C-alpha cells in the first residue's frame, strides 16, 4: 500500500521515520509521495497540519495518522514507543476510518480563492479598524467591530477557539463556529458576544464597510488579501479521515490535553 | 381540529385568548385541553414553557404555537396584532412543522426520575459545596468544583447558557451544551473550563463525591432531589414541533432579541 | 505575649497545635483565646477565615499567621515543617506588620446589620429571580438581573472573584470590588458586564425591585435575610493585620497558588 | 490665559472650533499652541488622545477639555451646544482641576526608549507566535503564550481593556492593569487568566524568549519595535490634568457610555 511520512525534522524525528520505513521495507508497501493512500506526521500538530495541507487535493484517497514527538500533540495518536507496533498494524491493515469535518473558505475580490482548513480560518484587518458586515444565510446579523473573527472546525475548537471562549464540540457533528476577538460594545457598537455554531449548508459571509484589505489566515498560514469585497464561510463537503486503529475517544483526548495526563 | 389556549393570564393575554377562541369558533375547531393537537401559548416564554411541560405526554401529537405578550418572548412568533391572521392561517392549516431537540435528565436514587426539558436542566448543590464527578460514556473528565453546571438544549442556548458563556447553536443540530457556573481554578482543582458541546446518543453523568443532595431545575422548576446517585444527560429521542407558517429565521430571532429590532 | 492557636481539628493540626503550645511554654507567652494579641491558624484558608470572624471585634490589638494544614492555603505563610522556627521568631517577636483591607456590608430592613468580610459578600435571591437596582454614590448606575452579585476585598479577589472573571488585585490598594453572577443580556435586560473597582469612600447600594428576601453571605457564612431595603458595601475603615517574619510577596503567593509550586 | 484647540477636522468641528475662538476674542485669552495652559478638544476620544500627545512633555503645565462632536466620546464633557457656556466658565476661569493617572512604557533594546499612555499599551509579535516572560518586581510570575497583552490606565480601562474582559477601574485609583489577550492554556502552557491590577511603583517587566520583535501600541499609535529586550511598564509619576466646571461623576460617565443615555 502507498504511504509517505513527513517528519518535523528534528533529530528524533528524522530517526523515527528512517526506522519507520526500514519497518516498512519488510512489508508490501510503497513509499510514494506523490499518490500515498496513507500519510503518516511525525512532530507535532504543526507538522500534522502541514501533512493535511501537502494533501488537500486528494483528501478522498488518505487516511492520517499523526505521531507525537512535539509538545501537545492533539492530532496525534501514537507515542514513539509504539511506532514498531504502528507499522505492523498499518501492514495487513483492514483499520477502520474516522471522518472530521473541514471548513471551506471563500475569498472573493474586486474587478474567487477558496481555501480548506483542518482548525480553522481567522480575518483581522490590515493594521486599521476591523469592521465587517456580518451576513448569515443572506440575512444582516450584526456589524462586528474589534480585532478580528475565527471560524473554526469541529477539531479546531480545542485550538485558538478555545482560548477565544468557544465551545469544544465533538468532531461527529458537521458544523462550524464563529468566536469574537475583542469585540467593542458600548451604546453605539454591539455584537453578540456569544459564540455562534452553523450546520451544513449555512453560509456565513462577512463583507467589508470601509477598509478593504484584510489578513485572512487558514490554519498555520496568513495571507494579506486585497481588494476583498467578501470572505464567505461553510462547512466544506470534504472531510479528513483518519486512520484508527485502538479506540482514544476525542473526550478522552480533550482530557489528555486539558486536564492531567 | 382540536386545540387549546394558555394564557399568561393578565387582561391583555386572557382577553386576545377570548377573542382568538370567538374567532375559532367560525371554523371546525373543537376547543379541548385534553388531546389538543394545537397548543397556542399566549405570554412570554414562562408562559411558553408552562404549556409544554403542560403536554410533554403527547408532544408527538402536538404543534405549538407562541404569541407575545410578555417581555422578550423568545419562543413567540407571532405579535398579538396578527392574532386573526394566526387564526384564519391555523384554520385551513396544512401548514409547516419544524421540531427542535430536547434534553432528556434521569436522576437515579440510592435504594429513578426523567425529566424533559427545552431549555435546560441545572444542578447546584442544596447549601454546602458543589463537586461532582463528570463522567462522559463511562470515561471520567474531570470533577467538577464550583457554584453548579448547566446542560442546555439548543434553543435553550439563548437562555441560561447564554449567561454562562455558552455558544449560541442552531436548533438543527441534535445536541446538548454543558456549561459550568463558577469553578475554582488553582493548582489544586482543574476544570475544562469551555462549553461542551455533546452529539446524540453522548451521556454525560455526573456522580457526587461528599454531599449527594442536589437541587435540579429543568427549565422553570427546581426541586431539591435527596440520596442522588447520579444524574445522567442525554439528547431526548423526542422533540417538540413547532407549527410554522411564515419564515422567521432562528438566526434572525437571534438578532431580533439581542442585537437589535 | 498573648495568643492563642486555632485548629481545623483534624489529627495533624491538633498535634502541631499541642507542640507549637509546649514550644511556647519555653518562652514568655501566655496562652489567651480571650485577648491573644497574636492568633495562629492552623488549616487551611477556611480555618483562618473562621479565626478572622472568631476576634473581628479585636482586629486592632491582634497579628495574625496562618499555618497550611489544609490543600491550597492562600492566607497561609508556613508548612507545618517551619513550626518551631516561628515559635522561635514570634517569641523574641519585633516583626513586622502588614495590613489588607477590609468590606463592610450593611444590611438595612423595613419596619440595620453590619459585616466584615475578609473575602468577599455575596447576594443571591432567595428562590425567586434575583433583580436589583445597583446605586452607586446615589447615582442610578444599572438594574442587575441574574444570579446574583459579589463584592470582594483586593485579598478576596483570588478567590470567589476569580472564579466570577474579577481581576487580581494587590491587597496594598485600598478597594472592593464587584463582579456579576450570570447577568442577563438582550435587547430588554442590560448590565455593565465588566467587574467594577471602587476606590475607598465610594458607596455601593443595593436595592430591591420586587422580592424583599436574600441570601447574603460574607466570607464562609450565608444568611436568609428578610423584608431587605438596601444592602451597602463600602471599604471598610478596620483591617486586618498579618505577622510577617520574611518576605513572600503577593504576587509570588499568587504565581505558587495559581501556576506552579 | 493661553488656550489651543484641536479639531477632529471635519466640517461640524472645524466650526465650532472657529467660534469659540471668536468667542475667546472678547476675553483676556490668547491663543498659543506652542505654551498652552488650555487645551481645547473638539471631536472623539480619539481627537482627544491625539491631543493629549501633542502636549505631553507639559501635562503639569495644562488642563484639558474635550468636547464631543464624534460617536461616543468618553473623555468628552461637553456637547458642541454648551460650547459658549464653556468659553464663558472657561473666561473667569477658577474651575477646579481632576487629575487621571498615567502609564509609562519603557522599551529596551539589544546593543531606551519610553511612551506615556492615556489609555494603554499592548504588546504583539511581528508575524511569529508571542511568547514572553511576565516578570513582576523581579519575580518570575508567568510565561504568556498568546496573541499579546495590554496594560490599561484606570481611564483606559474602559476601552480595549474592557473588550479583554478587564475590570473597570475608577480614575482615582493609582493603578494599572493587565489582560490577556487569547492565551494558551493546556497541560503544557498555563497563564494566569485573569486581569492583574498593580499598584504605584510595581513595575512589570516582559522578556522575550525566542523572537525579539515586537509590535508595541500605545494609545493609537502601534510600531514595529526589533531587537527587544525587555518592556517594562510602571505607573507614571505623570498626571493629566482636565479642567471640570460641573459634576460628571466617572460612575454616570460609565453609566451613559454602556448602560443607556
Ligand atoms: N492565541 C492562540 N491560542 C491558541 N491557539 C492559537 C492561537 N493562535 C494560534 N493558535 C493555533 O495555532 C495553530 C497553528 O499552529 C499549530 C497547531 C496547533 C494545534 N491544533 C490544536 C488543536 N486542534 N487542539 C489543540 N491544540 C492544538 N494545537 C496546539 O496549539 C498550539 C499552537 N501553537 S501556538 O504557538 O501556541 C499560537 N500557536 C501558533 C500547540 O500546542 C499545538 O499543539 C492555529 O491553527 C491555531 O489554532
Ligand atoms: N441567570 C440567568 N440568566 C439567564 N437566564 C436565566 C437565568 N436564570 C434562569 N434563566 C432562564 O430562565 C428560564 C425560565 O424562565 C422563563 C424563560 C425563558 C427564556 N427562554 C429563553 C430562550 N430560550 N432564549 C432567550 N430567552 C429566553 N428566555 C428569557 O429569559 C428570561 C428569563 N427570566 S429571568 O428572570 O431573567 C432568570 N430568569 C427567570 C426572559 O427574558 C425570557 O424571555 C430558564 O429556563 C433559564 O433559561
Ligand atoms: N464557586 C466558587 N469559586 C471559588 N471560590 C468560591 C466559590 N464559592 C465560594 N468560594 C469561596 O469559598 C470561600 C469559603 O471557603 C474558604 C476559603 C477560601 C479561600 N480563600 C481564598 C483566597 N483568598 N484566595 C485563594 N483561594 C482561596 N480560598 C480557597 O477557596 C477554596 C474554597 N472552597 S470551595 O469549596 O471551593 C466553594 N468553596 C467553599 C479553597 O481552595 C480555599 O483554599 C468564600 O469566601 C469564597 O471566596
Ligand atoms: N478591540 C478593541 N476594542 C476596544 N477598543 C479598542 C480595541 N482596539 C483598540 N481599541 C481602542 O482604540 C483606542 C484608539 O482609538 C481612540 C479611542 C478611544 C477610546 N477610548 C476610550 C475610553 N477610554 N473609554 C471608552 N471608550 C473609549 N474609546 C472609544 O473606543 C472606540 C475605539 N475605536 S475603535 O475603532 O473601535 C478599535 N478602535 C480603534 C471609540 O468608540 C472611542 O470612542 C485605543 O486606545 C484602544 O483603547
Amino acid at each position: 500500500m502507498k504511504y509517505m511520512i513527513t517528519s518535523k525534522g528534528d533529530e528524533k524525528s528524522d530517526l523515527l521515520r528512517l526506522n519507520m520505513i526500514a519497518g516498512f521495507g519488510e512489508y508490501d508497501m510503497e513509499y510514494d509521495d506523490v499518490e500515498p493512500e496513507i500519510v503518516i506526521s511525525i512532530g507535532g500538530d504543526g507538522t500534522f497540519l502541514s501533512a493535511f495541507h501537502q494533501y488537500e487535493e486528494r483528501l478522498d484517497e488518505i487516511a492520517f495518522i499523526g505521531i507525537h514527538t512535539g509538545h501537545l500533540g492533539f492530532y496525534a495518536d501514537w507515542r514513539p514507543a509504539e511506532a514498531d507496533k504502528l507499522v505492523k498494524l498499518l501492514a495487513k491493515g483492514e483499520y477502520q476510518k474516522v471522518s472530521y469535518p473541514l471548513l471551506k473558505t471563500t475569498v472573493k475580490y474586486g474587478i474567487e480563492a477558496t481555501y480548506l482548513a483542518l482548525n480553522e480560518s481567522t480575518v483581522k484587518s490590515s493594521g486599521g479598524p476591523f469592521v465587517v458586515d456580518v451576513v448569515i444565510n443572506d440575512i444582516h446579523f450584526e456589524r462586528f467591530r474589534g480585532d478580528g473573527l475565527c471560524m473554526s472546525t469541529p477539531s479546531g475548537t480545542t485550538a485558538y477557539n478555545k482560548s477565544l471562549g468557544g465551545a469544544l464540540m465533538h468532531p461527529s457533528i458537521e458544523a462550524m463556529q464563529l468566536t469574537e476577538m475583542a469585540s467593542i460594545n458600548n451604546r453605539v457598537y454591539r455584537t453578540i458576544g456569544s459564540p455562534l455554531v452553523f450546520p451544513k449548508h449555512h453560509v456565513v459571509s462577512l463583507q467589508p464597510v470601509n477598509d478593504k484589505d484584510f489578513q485572512i489566515s487558514v490554519d498555520h498560514l496568513s495571507i494579506l488579501h486585497r481588494d476583498v469585497q467578501e470572505i464567505r464561510y461553510e462547512v466544506s463537503a470534504k472531510k479528513i479521515h483518519f486512520a484508527r486503529f485502538r479506540s482514544f475517544p476525542f473526550w478522552r483526548r480533550v482530557h489528555d490535553s486539558f486536564i492531567e495526563d
